[PDB]
């Protein structure tokens, strides 16, 4: 069948959570990297970006845009979205909290230099007092290896991905959350995830200053 094709910059950005989910699901995919404003213009002018933005993923005959639409489809297609409407409600609640926190961290590099320190301190405060306690509480409530249904779901993948980003920010933030640490280890040892974390996979590195200032001028943000 058609192999999914991921259109995005050669960077983490708003495509990385899709790379994680597909890799975790054991699904082969291809990437088509946007290297210039001309590359992006061609996708727009040819009509393949509904809202003139990437990410865009070609899958099952669709040219899907909007990260949440892409992830929702992939999760359902590969049975990572729970078994019933109520499990999806828990999954959605969990992963939307993850996306809120992930959004903050995703946009810190583009923070005005004078608002940087305050923004970072707020992110760390919410991690220690709001989000990490919330997910530790879920894991402690049922004591099982997975967030929902005693079965791997997108929620485990999205959360562990975020845990790696929180580690990059500050290794100490997770220190008082032993169940989150255990989740990170177990999920990282799943064969598909273990391979994705090893070198040479589609997993992308953190944005460096040299690469940011480059695409910053090339793509007008």
């Amino acid at each position: 069948a058609e192999k999914p094709k991921l259109h995005y910059f050669n960077a983490r950005g708003r495509m990385e959570s899709t790379r994680w989910l597909l890799a975790a699901a054991g699904v082969e995919f291809e990437e088509k990297f946007i290297k210039s404003a001309e590359d992006l213009d061609k996708l727009r002018n040819d009509g393949y970006l509904m809202f003139q933005q990437v990410p865009m993923v070609e899958i099952d005959g669709m040219k899907l845009v909007q990260t949440r639409a892409i992830l929702n489809y992939i999760a359902s297609k590969y049975n990572l979205y729970g078994k019933d409407i109520k499990e999806r409600a828990l999954i959605d609640m969990y992963i939307e909290g993850i996306a809120d926190l992930g959004e903050m961290i995703l946009l810190l590099p583009v923070c005005p230099p004078e608002e940087k320190d305050a923004k970072l301190a707020l992110i760390k405060e919410k991690i220690k007092n709001r989000y990490f306690p919330a997910f530790e509480k879920v894991l402690k409530s049922h004591g099982q290896d997975y967030l929902v249904g005693n079965k791997l779901s997108r929620a485990d993948i999205h959360l562990v991905e975020l845990l790696y980003y929180v580690e990059e920010l500050d290794s100490s933030l997770i220190s008082s959350f032993p169940l989150l640490k255990a989740l990170k280890t177990r999920i990282s040892n799943l064969p598909t995830v273990k391979k994705f974390l090893q070198p040479g996979s589609p997993r992308k590195p953190p944005m460096d200053e040299k690469s940011l200032e480059e695409a910053r001028k090339i793509f007008r943000f």
